[PDB]
């Protein structure tokens, strides 16, 4: 299975006549580029090809390196998953080198941008959190808490690799940015849906092989207030305190009923949790036009709402090093899928004045 951006828009019941103009929506890179293929792809799905700026950082840009399984792979899948389903919305894309600096320069740069101003950070980019320097974890978060009181939302996807992140040690680990507080993180699934209806959503887990989405306890953030009533475990390492768990929400990453892009000029199929971010990103700025104004931090909010507001995923486990499936999903909140998937015109009736 395939579906395009739009399809999956739908089974998530977005709510219509709306297109994200009037936002603009920050996207970060740490490589790659994209090729202004892009609007031949937008056509093809029937849709405007939205406005696109690139932004350079730390001396880095717009630069494809034509390998469909580089970065490149990343950034057009980035654009291409919220622009189909935010075309009218203006897209900033901060290039940076791929490290610490980078990474928090262009998450600087974007939030405090006085010309293009975005009311929403997508990122799709991160490692296990226990491998960030403390300075940068600091940085990171005191970056995302600025992004919170300038009223801008910060997306980040959880990771592909399951509940250990593609640390080999035996432990679990969950990934940062992802696992700031400041942060919605966002998880993976597998959807069969049709006729906008859901017929089955699942943890996405196709083993050590196929990816998995990531999800867990972390050990360096503390569970935060809100949290407070999602029955999150401690982490499953041992000695493991209280941590924030990890991730909000979650939707459709598996490959194998994955998004129809087109990367580097060719026609194919991608999942990840990396199209997650951008997802749900469109869903916000098409929420923030319709209120004429930008909804910000959700976390506190999106943890008080009604829990019909979500499509509950209670099956599967985001493990893929071993039989103890670690973690589980469940009903209500759970380490590989958080809150589940947003019903998006029940996020947007919830939040109405
Ligand atoms: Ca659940």
């Amino acid at each position: 299975t395939a579906y395009t951006p739009l399809d999956v828009a739908q089974a998530y019941q977005f709510p219509e006549g709306l297109d994200g103009q009037g936002q603009c929506i920050a996207i970060i890179e740490l490589g790659g580029g994209y090729d202004e293929s892009l609007a031949q792809y937008f056509a093809s799905l029937g849709v405007p090809a939205p406005q696109v700026v690139s932004v350079s950082v730390d001396g880095a840009s717009n630069q494809p390196t034509g390998d469909p399984s580089g970065p490149d792979g990343e950034v057009e899948l980035d654009i291409e998953v919220a622009g189909a389903l935010a075309p009218g919305a203006k897209f900033a894309v901060y290039f940076a080198p791929n490290t610490d600096a980078g990474f928090l320069d262009a998450i600087t740069t974007a939030i405090h941008d006085p010309t293009l101003k975005p009311s929403v950070v997508s990122i799709s980019w991160g490692g296990p959190e226990d491998s960030w320097t403390s300075a940068a974890i600091a940085a990171m978060n005191r970056a995302f808490l600025d992004a919170a009181a300038l009223g801008v939302t910060v997306l980040a996807a959880a990771g592909d690799s399951g509940s250990t992140d593609g640390e080999q040690d035996g432990l679990y680990h969950v990934d940062f940015p992802a696992a700031s507080p400041y942060v919605l993180a966002c998880g993976g699934t597998r959807l069969v849906a049709s006729g906008g209806r859901i017929a089955q959503e699942t943890v996405w887990n196709d083993g050590p092989d196929g990816g998995a989405t990531g999800g867990g306890v972390s050990r360096i953030f503390p569970l935060p207030a809100w949290q407070e009533h999602a029955n999150v475990p401690p982490s499953a390492n041992p000695g493991a305190s209280s941590g924030r768990g990890v991730p909000d929400l979650a939707g459709n990453a598996d490959p194998a009923t994955g998004y129809e892009v087109v990367i580097d000029g060719e026609a194919t199929v991608i999942g990840g949790t990396s199209a997650v971010a951008p997802l749900f990103a469109a869903l916000v700025a098409r929420i923030n036009q319709k209120l004429g104004k930008a909804v910000g931090y959700l976390n506190p909010t999106l943890y008080q709402l009604p829990a019909d507001v979500f499509h509950d995923i209670t099956e599967g486990n985001n493990d893929i090093a071993n039989r103890a499936q670690i973690y589980q999903a469940g009903p209500g909140w759970d380490p590989c899928t958080g809150l589940g998937s947003p019903i998006g015109v029940r996020l947007l009736q919830a939040l109405l004045p």
